[PDB]
């Protein structure tokens, strides 16, 4: 079997990108964010606190004749950008751009932050990384693509994220049509329970490429390039007026400024993220000052290879029983 759904930025600055999920019998269609840095799915529900939800579509498992409460089971997670969500737990039916998991663990939320109530436009998340990281007690459950595995036509999903535009992500397959030149696989560490790889270095601009060795995740679920200071430092001092800004929480930079590209390897391979990706914006309404969208990983603990890096590539997350990841252009 093979999926294939349209995922789609939920915001002029791509801040995350929704993927419809069919939910239930007769469907509940739910807008998730697929996220390949966190393990449980979980959703806005008919048992979250009231005030809690403020516009979000809601799993009503009641409605659905192939929803089970999976008895004494229940999830607290708690992300890197500190929000954070909880409930029980149903299996049910779970359909992905035509793939279809029967009895996937469906985590009802009870409660969710606040910067969940706050984004009326994402109904839960989907996630992707590996089942190690999945927090349902007493009993583990396992993600949607690790359920979807053994029946997909190739154990493999990818993501294709569009800059300010619709992307794609596909199961068992990979679309010869969707990249330019050859994928370059690279070794996956899932000690951690993440995609985690090593890219081999980076250039700023038209900048000589620095070979140096970067472990970091593959995180469909944040939207950012965070990488080591030295790094960032090294992009930052090519803008004009750009400046660390702890009041702001980062990196800002003159909105009218050109931003040079940034480029990593992928082994021999590079992907090269334009300027205009890295650009988030002003800081405040009407302000001059924007954010930007390479930022320090100091004190996160990790690199991260959010959405900032994966929409400059198609990338496979390939889940044969010794994982890779594959790059390539687009």
């Amino acid at each position: 079997s093979t999926g294939s759904a349209t995922t789609t930025p939920i915001d002029s600055l791509d801040d995350a990108y929704i993927t419809p999920v069919q939910i239930g019998t007769p469907a509940q269609t739910l807008n998730l964010d697929f996220d390949t840095g966190s393990s449980d799915l979980w959703v806005f529900s008919s048992e979250t606190t009231a005030s809690e939800v403020d516009g979000q579509t809601i799993y009503t498992p009641s409605k659905s004749t192939t929803a089970k409460l999976l008895s004494g089971a229940t999830w607290s997670i708690s992300y890197g950008d500190g929000s954070s969500s909880s409930g029980d737990v149903y299996t049910d039916t779970v359909s992905v751009g035509g793939l279809t998991v029967t009895g996937q663990a469906v985590e009802s939320a009870k409660k969710v932050s606040s910067s969940f109530t706050e984004d009326s436009t994402i109904d839960g998340l989907l996630g992707l990384a590996f089942s190690t990281l999945n927090t349902v007690s007493p009993t583990q459950q396992k993600t949607f693509f690790d359920n979807a595995k053994a029946s997909l036509d190739s154990p493999v999903f990818t993501a294709d994220l569009g800059y300010h535009a619709p992307g794609t992500y596909n199961f068992g397959f990979i679309d010869t049509t969707a990249y330019t030149g050859s994928i370059t696989y690279t070794a996956v560490s899932t000690k951690q329970g993440f995609w985690e790889w090593t890219s081999t270095g980076y250039a700023v601009g038209s900048g000589t490429f620095k070979s140096t060795s970067i472990d970091g995740i593959a995180d469909t679920g944040t939207t950012l390039l965070y990488l080591p200071a030295t790094v960032v430092s090294a992009y930052w001092a090519q803008v004009s007026g750009a400046k660390s800004s702890s009041s702001v929480g980062g990196y800002v930079f003159p909105c009218s400024a050109t931003l040079p590209s940034f480029t990593f390897g992928v082994g021999s391979a590079r992907i090269v993220i334009p300027g205009d990706y890295i650009d988030f914006g002003p800081i405040s309404t009407g302000s001059s000052s924007c954010f930007g969208g390479i930022q320090s990983s100091a004190g996160i603990g990790i690199n991260i290879f959010g959405d900032v890096a994966l929409k400059a590539a198609f990338v496979v997350f390939n889940g044969a029983t010794t994982p890779t990841l594959g790059f390539a252009s687009k």
